[PDB]
DNA sequence: TTAAAACGTACTATATAGACA
DNA sequence: TCTAATATCTACGTTTTAA
């Protein structure tokens, strides 16, 4: 059924080429080329994870005849309170090696071997605040002993964690600030979402003054809020047999925040 | 419906470029250029807040890609009995940073860190008389360690607070006094309100010298009285089916003060 | 461009060798030789901080290869409500050490260890009235257990704090008073500013009675008022296109105080 | 392409004969002659690891007939929370003995066996604060049982760790303080970096008053920051087809710190 | 079986830092 | 005046290994 297909589409996710994504990718290309360790910092739901995820797809593994893959970018998200072994597990699994059970030292040695062997040059650690204090020493050694740019991605909680150890603070001084949407950039973003994400049979004109006021108030400039509001409002409108987001459906969703 | 929209327009606030606002804005430009700390003082409802608010909107943040915003002017109104962590939290949140739970020393260092880098050069503290005596020492250190023109705004209750601390009084001697207004510029201001603010379909002729008399007696030269009387007179007159504000309604309002 | 460069200079700070600075330095040199604790007291904006900075800058940290630096004079300004660890952190970070997380006892032992070996002989605590009552016991123990001249600096607020602990009062009772300027010294100080600080392209003649009499009334002999008035007056005169401070701008500034 | 060769060079590392490196090496020569155990302490990114690693390249293993190679200096960096087995493994592996599986007592006896006969006379343990308090007993026994100068290297955290064991503290009392760069030595280092490290087609004149202020603000005297900033600024400038680091690029890099 | 090495997480003993009366 | 809490700071001992 068309409705079930449209709900299945709007239910999911998609990547939109926002300008802050291009900013990050160009900045990560510099840091990867200079092989330079750094941090990406920005408040929650500003889009940091989707942007870093888009970067590893742009720099997918590359192949040579009869050789292991070169994997320039490794992207991992640690689990909460990540110790050394869980960091080493995360990295080696991303490189597609099922490391046989063993000591932390055995996991460390195998991780160094595959980080060298697969030609990894950038290691993005998303939610780096989830690392234990003892684990940043292993992250620093990967940065120092190998020619690898390590990127710590997090909120202002990461900035607070990093300040607790001079040796991490001084290795990750360079930062990019991921920011909220506002002003005309927000209005351009709303229009892109209508045309590219929602793709409803009839134009909703979300950029118009009253609609834009509702969205500005409810989203507060978070791209996470903008995406979740408009997708649910699109699903509610189509479930009611409407061909567009209507103002009443939008305010009804916006009133839940 | 006509009425509900215009009532909602009159129910909201507006800004008008009065000569007092223009005078303050030039004075603040001099102080910001010189990095001179100073105070703005004057009776309630003389328009100090609206003038200081308009100054930050005229000097809005500049964004550049992947950096924290360049924010030349920060404007804060402290909560009552503001301590130092409250003050630091206000400044960091204005600069679009989330505070992380920590000591006063941690909040201080994070605020000093982002007052740099965001490139702040003026800090306006509206109703500075809400500051605890201990937090004035952090205000003074922001003014002294960084190149920041701190502007204290308040009534004469601010002058009472700062005269009790020698070191605060001497740092904030330079001041501008907001005045109540009467006669010619008052007559112009009344005319400016009926021209630019009330926007009623039919002329109220508040320029009339007898209408100016009753407004002189009630508004007593306070712009915050003048605005509130005319706005209240508009809503009553429109709701009573009148195209106009006239003395029969205007003096019913004016007698209410 | 011309205007921005001279303004960016004039909004800065500069240190003029007043006789008030020399008498402090010759006094602190005698106190340092005797290792004698004492206090410097005087009204706000009399130049106490700038003179103590000048003394600290004449007695530089001396490097010796691979040794910790020999630092004869430490200068600290406590933050407000300075407790023992706050004091110890500021001392040990003035010497080129990081604090490690630890107890008050760990911070004390490390501070006493580095005040020795850095060879400290005078400690200046500027705005010593910010010290908590409890932390004066550690200040007294530094002055008693090591042969260190502790110099407390503040206004009459310091005498109000000190007199409430007779053990502190009786150790820091030797004092020096910073005065208001007056007379021929005030005339001589004004003469220096336009040629040693302002250096506008044309003479301002600030010594002339019609200027000198206004500056007397506006500054009252506070060196901080004298400096900040003339710097702002030069900046405003330049911004109007003038080669010099005119008395019209001098009156335009002096009326703001 | 020439650009890829220069970026590949600038992306790397090099050892500059800084005077503090010479100061350390002269000190380690005295301690190695005396077989005296000691510690090296200084802030993060001050160059301690580069200077220690440079020492064990001067004192590389010997080639000798019919006898195992004399290796005067062993250098190891423990992994985080290094226990004694991991200590012994790193020492034997540095001496190129592939020690098999065994008990800790086997690893101990085999380490003591190869520290003799290789004729080791100095052992440098970098990041010595990573040692468990139980493995410090084996370090002390290496220094006591054999005539070996053990050098413990770390930041101020190492001083705190050593304080917690009387028997370690009294064996490593002698120390060298590795320092930050400042003053004329910083200007000399920026000059040395442009000549010896960046080797760009045209002089960047980074020693100049304008550039030296930008570098001092960003570098704060940390050699680690100096090297990172200048190499990345070079790579940015060459990628833009400049022949040198322009101030516009240097400020653009420095704005990230 | 027999060291003995590696390693998840508990019932505790304190050492503060600071919103309020 | 007097707390919750975010740790520190060892131990609880319990698995895993290989010999
Ligand atoms: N580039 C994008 N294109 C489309 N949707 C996006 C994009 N960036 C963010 N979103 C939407 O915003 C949501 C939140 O983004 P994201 O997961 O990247 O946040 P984050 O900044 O990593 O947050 P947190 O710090 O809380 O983990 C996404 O799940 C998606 O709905
Ligand atoms: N320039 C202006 N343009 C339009 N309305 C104004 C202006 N100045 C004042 N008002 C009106 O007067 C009211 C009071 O002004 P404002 O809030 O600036 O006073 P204030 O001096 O900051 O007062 P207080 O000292 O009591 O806090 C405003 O909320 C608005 O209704
Ligand atoms: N010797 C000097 N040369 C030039 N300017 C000076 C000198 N002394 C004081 N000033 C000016 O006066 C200002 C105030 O001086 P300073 O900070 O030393 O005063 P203070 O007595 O320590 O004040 P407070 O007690 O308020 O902290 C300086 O920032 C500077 O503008
Ligand atoms: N002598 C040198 N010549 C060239 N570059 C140097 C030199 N010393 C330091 N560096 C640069 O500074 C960086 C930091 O130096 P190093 O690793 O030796 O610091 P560290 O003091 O051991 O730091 P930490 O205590 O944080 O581990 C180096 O990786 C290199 O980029
Ligand atoms: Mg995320
Ligand atoms: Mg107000
Ligand atoms: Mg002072
Ligand atoms: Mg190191």
């Amino acid at each position: 059924e068309w409705l079930q297909a449209e709900i299945a589409r709007l239910k999911g996710k998609s990547i939109v080429p926002l300008q802050q994504v291009k900013t990050l990718h160009d900045w990560l290309d510099g840091k990867r080329k200079a092989r330079k360790s750094c941090r990406v910092v920005g408040e929650s739901r500003t889009g940091k994870t989707v942007a870093c995820d888009a970067y590893r797809y742009r720099h997918k593994p590359q192949q040579e005849a009869g050789r292991p893959p070169t994997v320039p970018v490794v992207y991992i998200r640690p689990h909460q309170k990540c110790g050394p072994k869980d960091l080493f597990k995360k990295i080696t699994e991303y490189l597609k090696y099922r490391v046989t059970k063993g000591t932390v030292s055995d996991f460390r040695d195998r991780t160094i071997e595959v980080l060298k062997g697969c030609g990894v040059e950038m290691l993005i650690i998303d939610e780096a605040d989830r690392l234990k204090p003892e684990t940043f020493a292993d992250v620093r050694d990967i940065a120092e002993d190998l020619g690898i740019a390590v990127v710590l991605v997090g909120t202002d909680r990461l900035d607070a964690v990093i300040k607790r150890d001079e040796q991490v603070l001084e290795r990750f001084r360079a930062h990019l600030r991921f920011g909220k949407l506002s002003g005309e950039d927000f209005k351009n973003t709303v229009e892109m979402w209508e045309q590219m994400v929602l793709k409803l049979p009839v134009s909703s004109n979300l950029k118009s003054k009253e609609m834009l006021r509702i969205l500005t108030s409810a989203t507060e400039g978070y791209i996470g809020r903008l995406d979740e509001i408009l997708r649910e409002a699109a699903i509610r409108s189509l479930s009611r047999g409407l061909k567009k987001i209507d103002k009443a459906v939008l305010q009804e969703v916006a009133k839940e925040y």
